[PDB]
């Protein structure tokens, strides 16, 4: 019934960015538009040095862009040639007001909306794409109906962004399901029939989920619930295993292999990080606040509760294994991104384990293969002094580790199992320890004992 | 050294299957199951099981008396096993410290104790249970203690990850077997041995092997995980009835994450069975002495899910009566915790029983497999039971002139039932109450009819 | 519509005078009043009233026999009633939920399905308490579930206000 040949998304970030990438490659006869008010991004989307580090994303944008795909600053006309919008714009959390550091801020989302009424005359469907979409769909709509206009028909169609940072341009290419939410009346299914066209050129059909939009921001609201509390479950048992003498890498083998539990999702960590989970959890129990459901906001509590004692527990062993004393003493921080293959640091465990480094006056020297450097210093500068006095940024990790007391790996930057520890360990301070906050020197503990490591990892003694 | 002859003291769920699978796959070893309860091992030995298992009958009657026996005579048996399973049941403490919370291993030491007295030279003693909470310690501490001149006793570790009413399909295909033993020559003799028993049909790479600690405490972990899954997905079914949703859809839309899978999403009135709710009890215990309050409050919240869950179920049933149901009569349709078993331990039929009884209820239970005298012992307090409580011989004689059905476990048998002579005979408004989602499908038909079904996670 | 015969399930110290007074006032209108209480319906019949009101005793004596009636034939009272007032006592519950604070609704829902039980072609049910508590509801809910070929059975709320 009607057939999307131009698309327009709002938003030039981690979820836009790629997403329209893989749809243009994917799908050459349709001309996708992908806008942004902050016009250093756009020009690093246009320039052979992209905006952010995903594997695999600059073969598909330098495949495409130019030709279908495009990136620019006026938001306006994109909209107005556009038969589909995406909005995929973030949501940060209320900083004061009611719902104070829980409740998502929908102020950009509803400019989105009226910017869309504004710059739009016929049909066009307007898709919010995040993952985390809370109440954006009832937004959207609740602008567009008060705002009616003489052959004005503006849809809203809910499709949450399934993938994971450091594999998105995979994630995208073969998605495990595609989520599309309307409306349950014939002008919904139009539209959502339209944007499952658009998916079919690349996902096959028995992937593709349809529904009502709300049924779909539930669903990825709980999807995400699931990951982050198999994360702090298995991180539950790794501090389980410190206590009695097991290895959690082990007793998650043996969990995985139960194909109702699965084998994914079990890496015990120092704590999950990103711009999605927390953000998720909190947003899940503000919402039953207002729907008065103090039990189910109770329950899914923990995973964040969970999530900030496993952060403290390791940095307690750091200041522990130091005597409880760091001031003035030199500490390796090896990662600071919040996973591997990936340049964003929102919510990163490294920030938080950097800061309580800090409390102690730690000398920290922080190394990471793909995070810049200044983006280190706005996250340890966030409400600098402290930073300026305590904080280096190396670039390179024998440098950060150049007399120093501690190594501490936080990112599981593969590049950190290949290091040269024999020439760490003589320039190093004794006793020399090496916290592994991703398990990533497994197999490598004999080596480093032999070297005059003491090694600390995670789940294990 | 080979397992020719193995004893398993325990003929209950977990015993009695088990080593019928075993003897079934292993024709030239003796198995020999013994039990304290005389008509428990009399019923083994007889065409009607003591207990309900789709295929047990057919395992047990292709072995027994060839190479899978059942008896009373523990002594025998322990004297001559080369491998020694204990099976027994662990109760939660009544009294005393840990009250509630923490596991009663006196029959396990009774065990161990009764092992040594009836045992000379070499043998292999191994905990098999779903729930073992510190079993191997405890029996490694009476053997190191009551020794004998060349008496070796080998204490292993291998947890039972079985689920009732499938217990015959798991035991033939295992997802993995986990076998815990000492780090030593001995223990890993001890081991090794093990394996060459399941090897006669599970193949090698399935096979997983570490130290008994490691291996009680990957069995319980697992067990929490899939608590987790159920109290996850019911937290999820009561934001479902209250926006909107269908927590089967939101099941659907998550499952398809291979991350997530699709299995153990299923919303319910409640979890049962006598496994989860006494490992998240004894994982609580535990963190008490190890000092882990925030793991405890962590699993502390799968159990307050789940009777949170519970408890919204039975106010919905009671909300719709007016909030009274004095002299109403009910039925209550499934018993046990789960279809396929006569298993009642922990069923959630109980709580839900036990919430309208309290509001003065006149309940009809009717389960296709759970014995009568079971229910009566379920309900009764270790009065009520004798004024409001009926057991009904079939499902048309408990929906007679009720107000309500309550469907609390998922018998295939519920979804074929004749809901228009059902109807007939209730008194309007009729209500049934879908604790388990069986009738999905069946909405619309139901509707026209004229009942007011009322489902988990959907309005 | 005119309402020529009046019906009342509760003899107490609201559906007693209530219907005294109707059936005092409304003369062409036939008024009885029904009660399970044997001795309470006994006592209204009787020169003794099971109520002291005052000025009620001489309401009841202008009217009793002739337009208004003690009985406790609650069947066929139903049956034949234009107009069935409900004005019997709703307890508060002493277990379960909302034990010493929410109302108890079996004596209102009992009525409500006698109603049903004697009751053909069109009635109107009318509640009348100084406590309603979710009657009218319970009510509808039951005529709902219960219905009839030509049965149309109306549900009016009319609280009474009078102070004893
Ligand atoms: O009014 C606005 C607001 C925002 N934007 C743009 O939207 C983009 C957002 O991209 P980000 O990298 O911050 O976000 P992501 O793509 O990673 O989204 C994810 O993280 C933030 C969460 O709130 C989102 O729900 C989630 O999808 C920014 O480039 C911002 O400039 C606009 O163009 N206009
Ligand atoms: O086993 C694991 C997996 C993940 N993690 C941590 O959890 C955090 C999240 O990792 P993910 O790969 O899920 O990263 P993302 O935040 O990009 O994706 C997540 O949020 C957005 C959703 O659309 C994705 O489906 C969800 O996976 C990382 O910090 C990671 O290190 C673990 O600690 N252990
Ligand atoms: O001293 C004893 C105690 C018990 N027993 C027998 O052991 C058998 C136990 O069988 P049950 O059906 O109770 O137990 P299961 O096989 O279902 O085990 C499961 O549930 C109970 C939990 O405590 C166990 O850890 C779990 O494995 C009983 O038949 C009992 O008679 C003995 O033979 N000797
Ligand atoms: O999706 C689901 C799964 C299960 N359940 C409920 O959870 C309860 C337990 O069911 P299970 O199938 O796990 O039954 P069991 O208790 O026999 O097995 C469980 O404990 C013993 C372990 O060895 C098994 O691995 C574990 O599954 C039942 O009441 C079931 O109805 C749900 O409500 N939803
Ligand atoms: O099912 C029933 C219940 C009650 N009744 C009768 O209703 C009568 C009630 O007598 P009461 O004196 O208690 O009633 P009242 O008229 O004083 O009512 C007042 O007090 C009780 C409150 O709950 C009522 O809401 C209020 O109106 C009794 O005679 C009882 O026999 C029935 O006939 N049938
Ligand atoms: O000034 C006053 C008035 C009243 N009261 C007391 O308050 C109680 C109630 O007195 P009322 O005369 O209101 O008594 P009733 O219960 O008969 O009527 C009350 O409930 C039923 C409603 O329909 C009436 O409108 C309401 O007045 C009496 O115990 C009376 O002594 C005072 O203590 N002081
Ligand atoms: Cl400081
Ligand atoms: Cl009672």
């Amino acid at each position: 019934m009607f057939e999307i040949k131009k698309i327009c998304c709002i938003g030039a970030g981690y979820v836009g960015g790629p997403t329209c990438s893989v749809i243009a490659h994917m799908c050459p006869e349709i001309r996708v538009t992908v806008v942004d008010v902050n016009e250093s991004r756009i020009n690093a989307w246009n320039s052979p040095t992209l905006p952010i580090y995903e594997p695999g994303l600059k073969e598909v944008v330098e495949s495409c862009r130019g030709k279908n795909l495009f990136f620019s600053t006026n938001i306006d006309d994109a909209i107005k040639e556009a038969d589909l919008v995406f909005i995929s714009v973030n949501t940060p959390t209320k900083t004061y007001g009611m719902g104070k550091g829980r409740a998502a801020d929908l102020k950009y989302i509803e400019a989105c909306a009226r910017r869309i009424v504004q710059n739009s005359n016929g049909y066009k469907i307007v898709t919010e794409k995040s993952t985390v979409p809370v109440r954006a769909a009832e937004s959207i709509r609740r602008i567009f109906d008060a705002n009616t206009k003489p052959n004005l028909n503006l849809q809203v169609l809910s499709n949450p962004e399934f993938l994971a940072e450091g594999t998105a341009i995979k994630d995208l290419k073969n998605p495990d399901r595609v989520l599309i939410g309307g409306d349950e009346t014939p002008e919904g299914q139009r539209a959502v029939q339209a944007l499952c066209a658009v998916y079919e050129h690349w996902v096959p059909r028995e992937k593709i989920l349809t529904t009502n939009t709300w049924s779909s921001e539930l669903s990825k609201l709980a999807a995400n619930l699931f990951l982050a509390q198999r994360i702090s479950s298995i991180n539950s048992i790794s501090a389980l295993c410190e206590a009695t003498g097991a290895d959690v890498e082990e007793v998650a083998t043996a969990i995985g292999m139960d194909q109702r539990i699965g084998n994914k999702f079990l890496k015990a960590s120092v704590g999950f990080g990103g711009s999605c989970f927390q953000k998720d959890v909190l947003n899940l129990v503000y919402l039953c606040e207002a729907l008065n459901l103090p039990e189910v906001a109770r329950y899914w509590q923990q995973v964040i509760d969970m999530n900030d004692y496993q952060r403290r527990r390791f940095a307690s062993r750091i200041i522990d294994s130091l005597f409880n004393t760091v001031t003035d003493k030199k500490i390796a921080i090896l990662g600071f991104a919040f996973k591997k293959d990936t340049g964003d640091t929102r919510e990163s465990s490294s920030i938080y384990i950097s800061k309580y480094l800090m409390d102690e006056g730690a000398h920290l020297h922080i190394y990471d293969p793909k995070v810049p450097r200044e983006q280190i210093v706005v996250d340890l500068s966030h409400p600098d002094d402290q930073v300026s006095r305590l904080v280096t940024i190396s670039k390179d990790p024998y440098e950060a580790c150049d007399g120093a007391h501690a190594v501490v790996i936080c990112t599981e930057w593969d590049m950190f199992k290949e290091l040269d520890y024999e020439r760490i360990h003589k320039k190093m301070l004794k006793p020399a320890f090496i916290f592994d906050g991703r398990r990533v020197l497994d197999g490598l503990h004999n080596e480093l004992q032999t070297i005059g490591f003491q090694i600390e990892t995670i789940g294990k003694k």
